[PDB]
């Protein structure tokens, strides 16, 4: 496991350019999406978590057709606000309910160092 904490100050460096399989070593879900919300990067933790293929759902859109109970004001609103300002950092929990049991999570959405980056943490509670 990679030594990185879900919350941690400065984890978009720690973070930056890691590949799928660095990924694939932490102790949270993660998730990259572009500005659109197209999928990137997805770990074996969010797969784990949610049932989805983390390598089925690269390529697909994560507010139209992976996840769509997160299309509504206070998780895609958020995520669109903060791709606009250049500087998304938001931290709330949800529950994730679309084709699954409800899941009750914590979320952090935080803007990615590479270009047209996004991440998408999570955690249960
Ligand atoms: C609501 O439709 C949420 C669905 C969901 C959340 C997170 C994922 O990684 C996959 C699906």
């Amino acid at each position: 496991m990679e030594h990185v904490a879900f919350g941690s100050e400065d984890i978009e460096n720690t973070l930056a350019k890691m590949d799928d399989g660095q990924l694939d070593g932490l102790a949270f879900g993660a998730i990259q999406l572009d500005g659109d919300g197209n999928i990137l990067q997805y770990n074996a933790a969010e797969g784990d978590t949610t049932g989805r293929d983390p390598k089925q759902v690269i390529g697909k859109n994560f507010f139209k057709d992976v996840a769509p109970c997160t299309d509504s004001p206070e998780f895609y609103g958020k995520f669109k606000e903060g791709v606009a300002s250049g500087n998304l950092n938001t931290m709330f929990e949800y529950t994730f309910d679309y084709q699954m049991t409800p899941t009750k999570v914590k979320v952090h959405m935080k803007k990615a160092l590479s270009g047209d980056s996004y991440w998408v943490f999570v955690k249960r509670v």
